[PDB]
């Protein structure tokens, strides 16, 4: 399994090489849909279910589904996602699994037992970092959860960094409509803590 930890300066050589002749062969749509994405205020299906609007929408959403059709992640790889208790459902919104940088441990507790062994569908696309929380856009500050993901060689993702808005992301973009599995929760102490969460795609 590759892991590329913290090494930023490895992770970009590998994303960019490896996905080198599935950038050159997008369509000027599909890159511009890719680098649209990486800004917008909205995630597209979330979007085209909430509502020449709705042309700009399935238009996106054909450009992205075709562009990350055509790639393939080469290796079993690693990648991280910061996310909120969210994650868990719109009810997890107040929480509170943190509060003043300790992590809360009974429920940590009560999200494994309601969530160990479970799966969820990721209906939008997945955006990951091949690095673990590089940006302070999804920071250990905002953000209690770390998602650490295990995805089998031969999924649809590719690296899109330099074509993103915020390219110190280190983006690893994961197809829609993938299904993932809570596989093993942990308290990571530093700095704030934070809950590890193990996934793994389920195909
Ligand atoms: N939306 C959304 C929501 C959560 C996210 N979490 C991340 O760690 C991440 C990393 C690289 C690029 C985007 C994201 C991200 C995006
Ligand atoms: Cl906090």
């Amino acid at each position: 399994v590759l892991d590329f930890k913290w090494y930023t300066r490895k992770a970009e050589s590998w994303g960019v090489q490896t996905f080198k002749n599935w950038k050159e062969n997008l369509t000027i749509s599909e890159k511009d849909i890719i680098t649209g994405y990486t800004g917008s205020k909205y995630d597209p299906i979330n979007e085209y279910l909430r509502k020449k609007a709705l042309e700009k929408i399935e238009n996106q959403i054909k450009n992205l589904d075709a562009a990350l059709q055509k790639s393939k992640i080469t290796e079993n790889l690693i990648v991280y996602r910061r996310v909120s208790e969210l994650q868990f459902g719109k009810k997890y919104e107040d929480y509170n699994l943190r509060q003043n940088g300790i992590i809360n441990e009974e429920k940590v507790m009560e999200l494994e037992s309601n969530f160990k062994g479970q799966t969820f569908i990721q209906h939008n696309y997945m955006s990951t970092s091949l690095v673990q929380d590089p940006h302070q856009s999804y920071s250990n500050d905002r953000y209690p959860i770390l998602l650490e993901i295990t995805i089998p060689e031969g999924v649809h993702g590719a690296y899109i960094a330099d074509m993103s808005e915020y390219p110190g992301q280190y983006e690893m973009l994961i197809n829609r409509g993938y299904t993932f599995k809570y596989d093993k929760f942990s308290i990571v102490k530093p700095g704030k803590e934070y809950l590890k969460v193990n996934l793994s795609i389920y195909l």
